[PDB]
């Protein structure tokens, strides 16, 4: 009813034995210098991935809303983005198996959603879930990017700056819930990005992101790639951060921030 | 579009005669948050017990409403459900009534309003009130003004609704108070007024008003006086800041003269 | 299928002209500069003979707190809700030439359902062209003649138009979606979007409803009458000559883009 079970289905084969991990990444929440969309983005380019559900975007999409991006050239609509929301099969650089769970946020039908998304977390014996989020922070690009992590296997992430806090609902949220709530293992990690530069692709919150999985599923990812971006990026702003004198103040400021923050908590 | 609770309650009664409804729909009009209070006050208040269930993967766009998560301890501890369900309330001296309250459903006007048709009918219900609260031309120095519409406004004794035709956005409330009149039935819609510059925060005065309507046309005794001791602290917040302005003095004093004639104009065409 | 519901009895589709009818798609809510789109679908409606085939279930389609269809209050009473029709109908030109047209609510919800049922009718009334409206807000002034551009297949069909044209992205609509699986289906279609001065768009501009009823009539050979455009179009220019006059700011902005215009009117042509 939500997805449609791809035919024939791939094959989840671990040389390694105990289940796989399941990423979520579901871009319309929390997309904080495009990170959560650029991290499925990436490993779907650099490795190897097999489809393994589709969920139905009329069952889940407002498209009003989101407005599918569609290319006209030759005088004629040659495409439409097709919007994607898909369970995948991908395999690391030593062949390691991991899911992912890409796409759109749904619009709709989040407890249904989040149900089907629970059954298939049993179906291919899933033994962690880690959702990623990209907040925008009051944080400067002269800092390393800080990863917090909530659920209950936390203990899994070696890099990690983790009180009460009220947030906006999401589709990944209430999956998480209800995870939780059925005794199965699940964290959500959120990057910190400075806020003056969360309208832009920020390279290094989606490398720290894939950082964390890399990490904390065992997973072997090709990330210097990256690297590359990230360097390039902040290369770059840097003359414009050397070329006014008034942002040059603002950033003094957040290291200042930054650093006497880092201090209480050690 | 609703699941029945089970074991269901029963909602008699004796108290003979069928239950009003009221409806509190979050997400229209919500001026002074006057709805929604209105509905957690009495839920707060009074003895309740859930009826029906609305299922809001048939009714909601979750990411308009992006229902608010609590995380503390590290861990997801809350979800807000947002429910919109039927639930029977008990006054003061334990007589029933009906409250329909939660968002208003973003989808399916059609199959909702029908839907709560056939929940007055299997319940019984004989007159149902639907709740708004518009930011109005109106100062905070004056009494809060609700104004009535439909074909049972004559159980509403005050009601300073000199009224003519007027065209508004379209609501849930509003589809099913068309199609409960369509279908013979007695229906209200009770608006209070609420001053423009004030709408934005709670303005309880406002609440207040609603419910003392809603007691006044049921026939039911609710505990109201934690609204009233609310009311006065909003007020006197408000007489402090208008206190500090001649600009803002003046714009209260036009408003009041304006309230005045309008009042003046309606006790004369209203004996 | 669930879509909507056919029109019983059915209405008569038939017409003395060999081959089957053009379907006219005019759907509000995507690009509505100078609501032309849907001052196209009404202007028909209030002058010719139409009949209902079928209407779409907005229940299915419809966002309704994003819409919030009006309600008319009056005598203290709710008498009036807009009913936000999405409809094929059958109109009769004024030589009782029948076409079809679809007209009302850009869907919110469900464009693949949404689009897979309307080429099902495009079949079942065995339409031979497709037309989508739209207008769009563009750097033209109001003292130059409206202009039409054309995407699709059926393009030529379209004598007065300065398309053809070349690469573009523009946010989708159930139109755009419509229009592609027509093109995958092997069917003929067409867009027409008529450019509207970006600064009058939030206001009616008949002259941009006039252009895409006047391209329908030359494209689907429709003899439709649109004199009372040419004139709801003069009293608009006048208000619009007025404001230029009396505004010197106004002026520059307008005189600018005049310049614009008959620059690339001529220097690419």
């Amino acid at each position: 009813r939500m997805y449609e079970l791809e035919y024939p289905s791939p094959e989840v084969s671990g040389q390694t034995a105990g289940g796989p991990t399941l990423i979520v990444a579901l871009q319309g929440y929390a997309d904080a210098g495009h990170a959560v969309e650029s991290s499925s983005s990436h490993l779907m380019d650099a490795l190897d991935h097999r489809l393994i559900a589709s969920f139905n975007n009329d069952e889940l999409i407002d498209y009003r809303s989101r407005r599918p991006v569609v290319v006209i050239e030759h005088n004629e609509v040659t495409s439409m983005d097709e919007l994607n929301l898909g369970l995948h099969v991908v395999r690391d650089n030593d062949n390691k198996p991991f899911l992912m769970l890409s796409g759109p946020e749904p619009d709709l039908r989040w407890g249904d959603f989040s149900n089907a998304v629970v059954d298939l977390v049993e179906k291919f014996g899933v033994e962690n879930t880690i959702c990623l989020y990209a907040a925008p922070m009051t944080v400067p690009h002269t800092r390393p990017t800080v990863v917090t992590a909530h659920g209950n296997s936390t203990d899994r992430l070696k890099d990690q700056v983790s009180t009460r806090m009220t947030v906006p609902g999401s589709a990944s949220l209430m999956l998480e819930k209800l995870l939780k709530d059925k005794g199965k293992n699940v964290s959500g990690y959120t990057v910190h990005v400075p806020h003056y530069v969360s309208a832009s692709p920020y390279p290094a919150a989606t490398l720290k992101l894939l950082q964390s999985i890399a990490d904390s599923a065992d997973l072997n990812l090709p990330l210097l790639a990256l690297e590359r971006d990230a360097e390039k990026v902040h290369r770059q702003l840097m003359e414009q951060t050397e070329e006014s004198s008034e942002i040059q103040r603002v950033v003094g400021a957040l290291e200042q921030q930054y650093d006497s923050e880092l201090e209480r908590y050690r």
